[PDB]
């Protein structure tokens, strides 16, 4: 099992379901083997009815598609679609939330209020939106709308890019005309452009895809600030993950898919039905998260993790998940016929995110509680049905210390030098003791052994003094393997990281240091590392691509992740992808995207599946950027 | 050559290709077969980096996705994902038109300007925005703002969907949920539900995919509104179509793409520069028209047609055509190729759609005189470099009476009933001498030898006195084969539409008939179709569910040729459509698209490639509505 997991509580549930029957998406990506050269390497495309059309990697015919669009064509308009896609998972998570703060401050949602000030009043001042006199349900009203317009044309482009980024790469981006007009403009010009008799140039189309890509940072962006008005900006916090963290004698609700607005409030109804759960013979209700709903309720509430991305079936073969909560995106819709055999009640709750037989029950932000209150009743008669049944929680977590919001970080560093926060960091990464700074983010892939990745890698760049900062399931990964103790930094860190780390957590009255990586939340909260690094780049006076620092998707899967790879790219990073997009079978698009691109915004993609040859190569484009700065390495 | 194209023009032009060496869509077709099987059948995902996953129709594994994804889901994402890419070349043509009036009148592109008052005030009124004492200027703005609001979401639903059908099938869509918010809005829902992990049951899914295509519709109207108000509406006129309107001693310029914005200027700036075209040698600037950019200036001006979709390259092989203007979609990227062996200059004018090897003009509204003549400058050089070679126009061309705008179409009953003018058209439905009415409609196919299908079902329901009108590539078919030409009623139809057409036709001072089939504009311009039918539907107090009106799109082949069959399903009519969309894999999709959709929306489509059999089932699917209204049949 070992060949399909490193994680152990993974590898002994995956032994469980072999036992009994159930099918699991390893046996599916075994059942699927071997797939389809065209559509791996890019070179198949079905944008329209004369399809499909693919393009023999090499050899002879067919070399060309039906109505003449060439193997770099088809691999770019692929690209960009894919692209537009994951934006419009962060339009639809965006919007969601700006719905949700402008129902809340026009009384429509008593459920939900402004939690956080300081953050909506500083928004609004980024946003130039003023403040001085007015009442704070009006200054988010204006916020809520100026997030709303960001999705389309107006007088102004895209403000969630264009005040989020230094002014010197607003500037590189605006010449090469890469800022984006409006969110869901974007989405709707890339699938125009790529369909059939419309754009059919390489370099045009992928230009196109890295200003969609803007409209992807910028929903992330916006994702996170909403996020934190409404729930409260993430300050430092400890709770554990993995499969033991959920409760035999506890109703086990797990929270599953994206959105604060849903999970935020099943965990403080969870808190006011505890006697009700009582009632029903269990110790309470113990709300674990699962993917980035669940890195949501961890970053504020220190709700538990119980798993993440690729292994997320195995909560259910514990036979202990009493329910499953979802809204959307990265849930496998395997989950709902597998309940069957687990006992789990899947419950949907989006009206467009249904999976056939699971249970829907709709939950309207107007009416979160109630619909909280009948989600909850499911789970506590599910718990019910499995009175007396044996259960196999594997006895397996680690302890994770999390909440590194950029808030956060910066007060952190504070107590170091209280008028100039970031200098210390900047201090040790001249003097070498922070050699730079690497983002993990992204999911998990069938196609590589979970975790295998993230965790070779981060050990190398560690040894190398390399602070290490982590989203989404990159964060699942790393905090399921002991990357957010404290304990393990001796093992794991050089000396000079070490001695940062321990100064930090000494100065924020610890006793102890930081933990090995800084977890910085969800995958949308790929914007607080923007956000961090655009800070950096700020005091320093230079651009991001001058900065020693890179990110790695190390096992993404999701077209949202292909669309952050790509804005890392576009605002400047060197940008490692693990697994093999859909490029290979145009060397024109594969030479754009890993070397060309650097003339154009001064980041690249890295395309390395080897985990060690990654690492090394990380470590060099970390090194680069040193000497770039006239720092030694 | 007539098992590839019916056309006898574009079988001459095949041969030549075949002599020179010069490869053709044909052959790049044949060099693709045998094609995929799962792209075929829809039983293929590319929507996440786990896959290529795809589904044995029948036998054994692989039997799901990777992530669980079924059969029925894989078919309705990858055909939600077509809606959208339609409805998104239909939002960047009608903001293109939209940013483009509103320039107009701020004074911003002179070369622009309010050409239909009349069309102006109606839509202004049909929206609730305020005339009376109202300067155009302002009146227009107002219609440009409204026409960009409908993008995104606002306190009302998509107006250019809800202003123009009926109330009670705007009330039978909003029971549903099937009202669009906003035009971007639905393209970026599909793309995020369509994503890895979220929508994942097929009834929501294709729900979604109905109301994605009314945002499609809103487009084509919007664009058709906007290009009267701008170009004037159409009014009858005649013209000539095929290969032999091409001219070898002028200079000749054929328009292609879709939008009028280009075209329309092209046409007039042509006429100012005759003499600077006679200076070279040549007797004129002769503008030509392929695909819909080519309807567009032949229903407003009379400009011939040269030809249309998938013979577009047998416009070149003559050596006759000096330049080819392009703006977006349905243009084959192989006439950038094609053009070093044909001497043709390709010009692309648009940012967004770009093909290597053409020569880019920007076209920019504010400068749009300038830009063509540095266009039309290129064209004349070409025609210099061909002095003396010999050029291969066949002699074959048709004449095409056109023009058929729904008001002209009103217009030329009211020449029967001044104050009533659509009862003369019912009148003649109930007493039988109108069967019904059939709308073809979309693309040629080169699956299907072009024109077949159109041309072999046009003549069993003209026979059967079927009301035919036609727009896109379906009226450029019927028109290459004398469908548009009067002289050919005799021959075409049965004798109670000859009649009518008859008689229509001497109460507008012809003495002579109406044709066989009315060409009632552009791919955009199905939209005025939509506006004929609902105005039948009011003026007999039913939904149009109930009326004998169907529509076919025999050849379809684009995205957005899926979106319009799909609202065409979704606003009530029986819609066949003459090649396989990817739908077999999955019998459940094929059941709600072909029957279940009728308990929904009252349309359904009519699967069937054998058009002879389409043929029956679209006169049958006529007579069941004739029934239905208590009609004989
Ligand atoms: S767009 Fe071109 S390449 Fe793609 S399916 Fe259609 S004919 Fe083939
Ligand atoms: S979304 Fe599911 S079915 Fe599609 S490629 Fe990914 S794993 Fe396969
Ligand atoms: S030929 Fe396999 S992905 Fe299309
Ligand atoms: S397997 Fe051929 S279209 Fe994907
Ligand atoms: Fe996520
Ligand atoms: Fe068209």
């Amino acid at each position: 099992q070992n060949l399909k997991s490193t994680d152990r509580a993974v590898q002994q549930m995956l032994d469980k379901a072999k036992r009994e029957g159930i099918q699991t998406v390893w046996d599916r990506y075994e059942a699927m083997k071997p797939q389809c050269g065209f559509g791996e390497t890019g070179l198949c495309c079905r944008h329209c009815l004369q399809g499909p059309c693919r393009i023999n990697p090499f050899g002879d015919e067919p070399k060309v598609g039906i109505c003449g669009a060439t193997a770099e064509v088809i691999v770019a308009r692929g690209l960009d679609r894919s692209i537009a896609a994951g934006a419009a998972g962060h339009s639809g998570h965006a919007k969601h939330l700006a719905h949700t703060l402008k129902k809340a401050v026009q009384g429509k949602a008593a459920s939900y209020m402004i939690k956080d000030r300081t953050k909506l009043h500083s928004i609004a001042k980024r946003l130039g939106i003023p403040t001085e006199g007015q009442k704070d349900e009006d200054i988010a009203l204006e916020v809520a709308k100026a997030a709303l317009a960001d999705f389309h044309e107006k007088d102004t482009p895209v403000l969630w890019v264009t005040t989020v980024l230094p002014p010197s790469r607003v500037k590189v981006l605006s010449a090469h005309g890469l800022i984006p007009a409006g969110i869901d403009h974007e989405i709707a010009e890339i699938m125009h452009r790529t369909s059939m008799g419309c754009d059919a140039d390489a370099q045009n189309l992928l230009l196109g895809g890295l200003r969609c890509s803007l409209a992807d940072l910028a929903g992330c962006y916006m994702g996170t600030d909403l996020a934190d008005i409404l729930f409260g900006t993430p300050a430092p916090v400890v709770t554990e993950s993995n499969l033991g963290v959920l409760k035999a004698d506890a109703v086990n609700v797990a929270v599953h898919g994206h959105n604060p607005v849903l999970s935020d409030i099943i965990v403080s109804v969870s808190k006011e039905m505890e006697n009700e759960a009582r009632a029903a013979g269990a110790t309470g209700i113990n709300v674990v998260g699962i993917c980035c709903t669940g890195n949501e309720v961890l970053m504020r509430h220190g709700i538990p993790a119980c798993t993440h991305s690729v292994s997320q079936e195995m909560a259910m073969i514990t036979g202990a998940l009493d329910a499953m909560i979802l809204d959307y995106q990265c849930i496998q819709p395997s989950v709902a016929t597998i309940a069957e055999c687990t006992g789990t009640t899947v419950i949907t709750t989006m009206e467009m995110s249904k999976i056939t037989g699971a249970t829907h029950v709709n939950f309207a932000e107007e009416a979160a509680v109630e619909n909280a209150k009948q989600i909850l009743r499911l789970a506590i008669d599910t718990f019910k049905r499995r009175k007396g049944k044996p259960v196999e929680i594997p006895n397996i977590k680690t302890k994770v210390v999390a909440g590194f919001s950029t808030e956060a970080i910066i007060n952190a560093l504070s107590k170091l030098n209280a008028n100039d926060p970031l200098k210390p960091l900047i201090d040790n990464v001249v003097n070498g003791n922070i050699r730079g700074v690497c983002l993990f983010a992204g999911c998990n892939n069938v196609k590589v052994p979970q975790d295998q990745n993230f965790t070779t890698i981060a050990r190398k760049l560690l040894k190398q003094n390399v602070l290490v900062v982590a989203t989404g399931c990159g964060a699942g990964a790393l905090m399921r393997h002991g990357f957010m103790d404290p304990a393990n930094v001796d093992e794991l860190c050089g000396d000079g990281l070490k001695a940062v780390l321990t100064a930090i957590g000494e100065a924020n009255g610890l006793g102890g240091p930081l933990p090995p990586v800084l977890h910085m939340g969800s995958c949308v909260d790929n914007s607080r590392a923007v956000a961090l690094v655009a800070a950096l780049a700020n005091r320093l006076g230079v651009d991001l691509d001058r900065l020693p620092v890179v990110a790695s998707a190390a096992e993404a899967m999701h077209e949202k992740a292909v669309a952050a790879g790509t804005w890392a790219v576009t605002i400047g990073l060197p940008t490692h992808i693990g697994v093999l997009p859909p490029i290979t079978g145009s060397l024109p698009v594969t030479q754009i995207l890993t070397s060309s691109v650097k003339d154009i915004t001064g980041g690249y993609f890295i395309v390395e599946l080897d985990p060690e040859t990654a690492a090394d190569k990380l470590l060099a484009a970390i090194n680069e950027r040193r000497a770039g700065l006239g720092l030694p390495w």
